[PDB]
RNA sequence: UAUGCAUGCAUU
RNA sequence: UAUGCAUGCAUU
């Protein structure tokens, strides 16, 4: 527990509408409309990893199509704010943002075309996610990618969306996540053959949603896309070697 | 690690007391056809700090028969004084697990296990004398050897012979004799459950037949691993981590 | 996010 | 025996 008093809560809300009016969810960049991602040549992922305040934030960068690390900070950082539904960002953004700053003075070059975060994009209770949060604050593009269903505008982990779930058969199967206003907020996606609990694909920034889909899609070795599945490994095992 | 002053000590305690094994049945209920008069089984397992090489906690449970629920747990922090050397695990263990089998009886002398499942060998052994006749014959209960992987003595070898056969087990309660190159019956490779591939290796401990002990490790078997050692093997864990 | 359980692989 | 990875479930 130890949640934020609500008067905090309302400002963070505040803050979110305010910065989402930046967010840009059609492609801009050429290798989005290209059928094999030509120009794609360097893909990161973010995390980060916690002690059982001490926790380990992560960035990655991986080459494109080989999704070999060629970039790697993990970084020891003391969070302040504690999880909150709908309020991931305030936790976990700030170091997020620090180590793409620390990326552009080290190795620029390396600089990722687009990140895959590991949390919600617009799929998100007031249309505005971790992943638009850390793509506003950048101005990169940015892929949300979440591991269980943000239930938020009528969508519901219930048994029609089981049923759903039971339609995906291979990997690369979709299903859009229709909010009740009529918008499709996201994908449910089947990241391979040999998994079947779907991964949550909505719009970061500066890219559309049928490219987010395809492209986490084209990074999942595992069920978990490789980006954010090296920052999640890479950021646990730093914290175990300085022992926790 | 020991030296060797204790290592000729130990091969002498083990022949020394594998004169008193009984690898026969002793017990009424073990010719009943369902094992009628059974009522209570025993569990042992010892387990580990990743930090400590000392710290260990031994438990004992025991479990009602046939329903299989815990009636029983002692779970206890101990000091290990030998390491793990293999063909001595009683040297490490068993120590401890006499102690528990003597506080049951002072504690409630009603719950003493008609037979003990041990985690780890009986007869199967490279003196014929593993940690659970080692047990048996400290305690003078019943006991059955499981083993989660093979012990190779007496020419026994995982090799491609061995895993032809796995493959022949199909079903839970499957089953293989394994033979030593002696053309003596050691254990048998026993297919726990439906939903496990990876097979169990049953030996006798002490008062029991090989048959009836492996039967009876197959009527304990919710999971791959028998209930009552599976039972003592997440209490001790549990009793690590909440220490850790 | 951390942990537990299940099934398998690897290391030991 | 502990750890890591994989797949699923549960708690949060
Ligand atoms: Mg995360
Ligand atoms: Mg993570
Ligand atoms: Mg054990
Ligand atoms: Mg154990
Ligand atoms: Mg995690
Ligand atoms: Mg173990
Ligand atoms: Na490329
Ligand atoms: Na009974």
């Amino acid at each position: 527990a130890e949640r934020p008093p609500e008067e905090t809560l309302s400002l963070w809300k505040g803050e979110q509408a305010r910065l989402k009016a930046r967010v840009v969810d059609r492609d801009t960049e050429a290798w989005q409309r290209d059928p094999s991602f030509s120009g794609l040549q360097k893909v990161g992922g973010v995390d980060v990893s916690f002690v059982k305040v001490r926790a380990c934030a992560s960035l990655v960068v991986l080459s494109y199509p080989e999704l070999k690390v060629v970039y790697e900070d993990s970084r020891m950082v003391g969070l302040k704010a504690p999880y909150v539904s709908g309020f991931l960002a305030f936790r976990e953004v700030p170091f997020l943002v620090e180590l793409v700053q620390r990326l552009q003075e080290k190795e620029p070059d390396l600089m990722p075309q687009v990140v895959l975060v590991d949390g919600n994009g617009v799929l998100h209770q007031r249309g505005f996610g971790v992943a638009c949060h850390l793509g506003v604050l950048t101005e990169l593009p940015c892929i949300g990618v979440a591991k269980k269903l943000l239930q938020v505008d009528g969508l519901e982990n219930n048994a029609l969306h089981k049923e759903k779930i039971v339609l995906l058969q291979a990997g690369g199967d979709t299903f859009p996540l229709i909010g009740s206003s009529g918008t499709v907020l996201g994908m449910a996606l089947r990241s391979h053959d040999h998994s079947t609990k779907p991964l949550y694909v909505s719009v970061g920034h500066r890219i559309s949603l049928e490219v987010a889909v395809r492209l986490t899609h084209h990074c999942c070795r595992f069920r978990i896309p490789e980006p954010i599945r090296q920052a999640d490994i890479r950021s646990r095992e730093y914290i175990r070697r300085t022992l926790g």
